[PDB]
């Protein structure tokens, strides 16, 4: 397993980490939504939440990333949910199809 | 009419509320996005605003939820805007079926 | 060019900043994402990154626009990424199509 803080950033003023897939996979658009691996796991910095979006490179080119919320406490492998929108989408190994945004968690009153 | 206040996390570290379907609704692709109603009302906290988003058990299930923006002042009805993605989805009363997640409104000179 | 101190909010508890289109502009379900001009350039307020986000009543007019990151430090046009999800869409020059949302930059040790 490896942990978030292994992800890299594109440049200094880049807002997302980049997302990689560890496998060569085939999308459809027919075949819906699939969790693609990373091999990337949580959980994240106290008092943070993260958000997985697509790159626009990769979107203008057919392949739709679905928005997730990574869970502060989450510390399951992250996956990118993801689809091929019209054609088919050829992921390779390493490719980077997806980035991981960091944003405050705020505390609320809300029954847990 | 039920507040935000009345909504709740899976856990302590779990990043949004949950929103639940007020209806049973069958959703086929050719019907294009549909708003479901959760009888759950704005406004946000002050200096607060929202964000609908996904789960993502229901994301792969095949049931998209657009994410959407909610305003701090807003007062009316929060409404789950979904497609099914492929197939047909049925979603049945009480379900789960998105969260809530609360960001800081951030001040900007823009004119209002 | 334009800056992003010339875009305006609805309302003093809008989230979000609007965003037109340039140009008009006919969008069908084949065509998959398109990116649409709005003449807004970054880069951003310091310590910030941006989201580009659809307007919920353009979005269930059919409308589908995708989530994207605007880094802080971009310097080039933001364009919004949309796709007509199962009719033909028509955008006409001036169109209110997306919204533009400020978040915080969360700084990490991640390697640059
Ligand atoms: O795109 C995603 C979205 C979520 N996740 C993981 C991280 C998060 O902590 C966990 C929970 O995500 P959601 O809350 O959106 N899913 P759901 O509500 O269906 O499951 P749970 O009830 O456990 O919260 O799933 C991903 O790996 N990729
Ligand atoms: O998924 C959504 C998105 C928005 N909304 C509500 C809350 C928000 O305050 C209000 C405005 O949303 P948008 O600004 O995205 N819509 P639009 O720009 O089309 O309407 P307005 O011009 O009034 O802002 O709609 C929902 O209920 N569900
Ligand atoms: O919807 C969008 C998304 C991104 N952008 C611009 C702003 C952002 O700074 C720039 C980079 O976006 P992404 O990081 O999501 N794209 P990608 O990772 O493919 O390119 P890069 O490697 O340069 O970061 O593209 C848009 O104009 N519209
Ligand atoms: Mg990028
Ligand atoms: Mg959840
Ligand atoms: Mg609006």
């Amino acid at each position: 397993k490896q942990p978030i803080s292994k992800l890299t950033r594109a440049t200094p003023g880049s807002a997302g980490l980049d997302l990689c897939s560890t496998s060569h996979t085939v999308l459809t658009p027919e075949m819906g939504p699939q969790a693609l691996s990373t091999g990337i796991y949580g959980p994240l910095p106290p008092n943070t939440f993260g958000l997985i979006l697509g790159r626009s490179s990769i979107t203008m080119k057919g392949l739709q990333v679905y928005p997730g919320v990574i869970d502060n406490d989450y510390t399951g492998e992250i996956k990118i949910m993801a689809k091929a929108v019209n054609n088919i989408v050829t992921v390779s190994q390493g490719n980077r199809i997806a980035q991981l945004i960091l944003l405050p968690l705020i505390e609320t009153d809300n029954k847990v």
